[PDB]
């Protein structure tokens, strides 16, 4: 009938709704793009060891469905990243143990499957016979839904060469079957598509296609045949034990993330415990001149947490950037309605962002993480672990470790902005280094874009570009007349550039950073 | 019919056919067929079959909204599935509206179209907002829509239905 | 029939009602939310250790039912509570003795339960055997009335795990019969509701019950079975002896309260007599800038009343906001009729 809806599209022209779905929730928004995170962790799906994006609408996509709390300890990561996705977009690389296997389809020359797996790392070889392979990249296991391959064969080319449509559709568990996405392919070597792409099957899967990879022997090929099949489902995917993974992982990953080419200014913990990755996380972020936002376990009491800081290994005189935070409370998961305990980076780097956004032309990179306005907590019904012990300010500051407070909605917020400085200089606070470190990446910017070139312009042109970069800092309230004045003058930032030799030019400025109103004694007194 | 007249806009969809006031049998000194046997009403409502009662008036009705679902989610009563029904229905007739157009003012007319409609059958007490506030936000509807190539634009809603009150359990007690 | 009219709600659309009850009484109330006192104190009911919330509404239900003057001293606090109740809420913390202990059933692989009981504090362990054991945590030493825990098969999920509905009903002393609560649990790992939401059963009954927990062995999970039980009925729970508290109690219920995340403008003594617990929430109250409102036994004569102010240490220049009062009266009881004695902390906080 031309009344009737059809359920899934085909290729005709018209309209159709899929059936009732119960199981299932979706989100929106719109990325900001003004400070990019990025940080290591474990998930499900995804690209093993390799950089992705995560937007906050297809978090739920790339990044796979979330974890479970039962299922040990690997639902951090997941909790962590959708806490800190609602500001700005994410790097997220994933990290997977060494048992972790994805599944492989191989056929035959005659055309025959063959079910296989593979763990990962490890190159895909053929053997004398089993002409070519398909095998998925994506990382997911394939159990939960299950996705199933279907060849139909197509109409051949102009230079006769066989072309075979290759369809990959996903079953979910009740009995829906949903198409993903369909591309016509060829096992010729030159096979071209009419409208002028490529057709053979390596080169068209890695190029247009986001779920499968395929491999093809270089000496059946030319006399290799194919035939029609329908459902073949991947069998063998299993990403193993996610709870157990060693340091030597954790390194690989954080070394991978290292060499990431892409702007990200902060890098977050993502629920990472092992000291190692701590401590290399730490040289990151003191090396690209930006600032971490690390933590320790949560279910640690408040007398051992203390000592868990130093054995970190952050605190010195060199990770001048970073802050460590504790939160020893249970809420109630957004997800599974349990009760679950998960870190407090995502938070923290939320009002970062926000405090970030005010200003436009630099940034407000001045302002603190915290306080009512910015740093709001608000997970749900949040209730303490261990009620008896209590907290001791003094020693807990001494140790360079930010606490959390409450604010006047009843949200608890983060109500401390404290680095990992040792020294008591004005560096120990969090938003001078955050101050210096822009500063500093401004300065490299413009250093950059004013290299390799002939004298007589230099000298002139870095002069002009610092004054004017530093008088914009200035007018954003950043820097202050010096609180000093005999002995500093009453000018907010000097300046200074010198020429050495044939090379190395030295530029040197200095500036006053801003107050923060952190302490307030009050003292009422009655007047009888 | 007679619950999908109380409405004019969209028409009151959310209605079951049930209660004193619409489902009325009213033929003529009804007398049972077997007056000995007896039914059983969870086993009859575990077969998803709907039964019939009595009135203020003395005229039996239809005191059932069962669908034939055998799954136990919110899709087994009647009147949600009439609800997402017509909401599909409404969707496809404006989609038809806009077929065959050039690229620049699909997406905008399509967004919009669907806004309209959501808040129009949110208007007729159809959709409240969440019984689970904390994971579900505070909003009736969620729109989404996409495009995936030169064709095959997807567009994706949610939304939350409206409860039955069913069942009534009573309990006096003496205050002596 | 038709006209006919059931006694107990089943699933069937139908209005019942049920036999007419003549030892029960309810009460209403809209809370307020102006000023929320908190305190420690003994009752029947409630998890130990943890601050609850109490409104006018279900202050017969969360607090348990009303203690008896006969049974010792033991119900001052329910007094002390209702007489503050008819202004707002409440954050009461409940303490019990170390002998105190809550019933527990644990089952076999096979499906044949061993009832058991265990004190609080501990945790629950299982032994090689014994795959999962179901616990309750209201507290309630579930004697008077009973509650019983019925078992039934239902239709597997998609995935094929097994699933059975758990429904815990109560018993009265009479003989009617009063279902609670039930839901659909599963002993698989990732069994998932037909609606989305989790079966699991340490996860189910830790997200939407509010009467029972489970523990689950997570080494003969795998290949456990259950069956069809009728039922099991908890066994061994008893609270003890509420008359005699050590101040150990006291001073941990206390160190509870001072850490409890929520706005309360005043601490009453809700019939707290010992003075160290008393000399702890003058610490409190001094901390937080609120006023307490304690008092001292009533049945102590006027002569020696006032060295027991002077014996509880609040008087100073400290605990300035602080207040000590004294009622040497006997009244009639709300309930029992009889002639009892309490103390008057709670009318100072209504008329505040």
């Amino acid at each position: 009938s031309q009344y009737s809806i059809q359920q899934s599209l085909g290729n005709a022209s018209g309209v159709a709704v899929s059936p009732i779905n119960a199981d299932a929730t979706l989100s929106t928004g719109v990325a900001l793009n003004s400070s990019l995170w990025a940080g290591i962790g474990v998930f499900a799906r995804g690209k093993p060891f390799t950089v992705l994006a995560v937007t906050e609408s297809n978090y739920e996509d790339v990044l796979g469905e979330p974890l479970k709390p039962s299922s040990g300890s690997q639902f951090e990561p997941i909790r962590h990243v959708y806490e800190a996705i609602q500001q700005t977009s994410g790097y997220v690389v994933r990290a997977v143990p060494d048992d972790a296997k994805f599944p492989i389809i191989m056929f035959d020359e005659s055309g025959e499957p063959a079910y296989s797996a593979l763990p990962y790392g490890s190159e895909i070889e053929l053997d004398s016979g089993e002409a070519f392979a398909i095998y998925v990249d994506d990382g997911d296991p394939c159990i939960s839904p299950t996705r199933e391959l279907t060849i139909e064969t197509a109409t051949a080319d102009s230079a006769g060469n066989e072309r075979f449509l290759l369809k990959l559709t996903q079953t979910t568990s009740l009995g829906v079957v949903t198409t993903l996405e369909t591309h016509t392919v060829s096992l010729a070597e030159e096979a071209k598509d009419d409208m002028g792409r490529l057709c053979y099957l390596p080169t068209a899967l890695e190029a247009r296609s986001k779920y499968l990879r395929a491999v093809v022997n270089e000496e059946l090929i030319s006399t290799a045949k194919v035939t029609n099949k329908k459902s073949l489902a991947f069998t063998g995917g299993t990403n193993g034990d996610q709870s157990k993974i060693s340091t030597a992982a954790y390194l690989r990953a954080v070394k991978v993330l290292n060499n990431a080419p892409y702007m990200y200014t902060a890098v977050l913990g993502l629920g990472c415990y092992d000291n190692a990755a701590i401590t290399a996380l730490g040289k990151i972020c003191a090396d690209r001149l930006i600032d971490g936002f690390f933590d320790v376990k949560p279910t640690l009491t408040y007398a051992e947490a203390l000592p868990a800081v130093e054995d970190t290994g952050l605190l010195g005189t060199d990770y001048v950037s970073c802050s460590v935070y504790h939160y020893p409370f249970s809420c109630k998961d957004k997800w599974t309605q349990s009760r679950v305990v998960f870190g407090l980076s995502g938070v923290a780097y939320a009002a970062k962002a926000r405090g970030v956004k005010k200003n436009s032309d630099v940034g407000g990179w001045h302002y603190s993480p915290a306080g009512e306005e910015r740093a709001v907590i608000a997970r749900a019904s949040i209730q303490p672990l261990y009620p008896e012990d209590t907290p001791d300010e003094e020693a807990m500051v001494k140790g360079r470790l930010n606490k959390v407070s409450v604010g006047t909605s009843g949200q608890m917020i983060i109500d401390d902005a404290l680095t990992c400085c040792t020294q008591d200089n004005y560096l120990h606070f969090q938003h001078v280094p955050s101050l210096m470190n822009a500063i500093s990446r401004f300065f490299v910017q413009l250093a950059r874009q004013m290299k390799h070139s002939p004298d007589g312009i230099t000298a002139a042109g870095l002069t002009k570009g610092m004054t004017k970069l530093l008088d914009r800092f200035v007018a954003s309230g950043a820097l202050v007349a010096p609180r000093d004045p005999d002995a500093d003058g009453t000018e907010p930032y000097v300046l200074k550039v010198t020429q050495a030799e044939f090379d190395k030019w030295e530029v040197v400025w200095a500036c006053c950073p801003t107050g923060v109103a952190r302490r307030i004694q009050g003292v009422p007194l009655l007047i009888k």
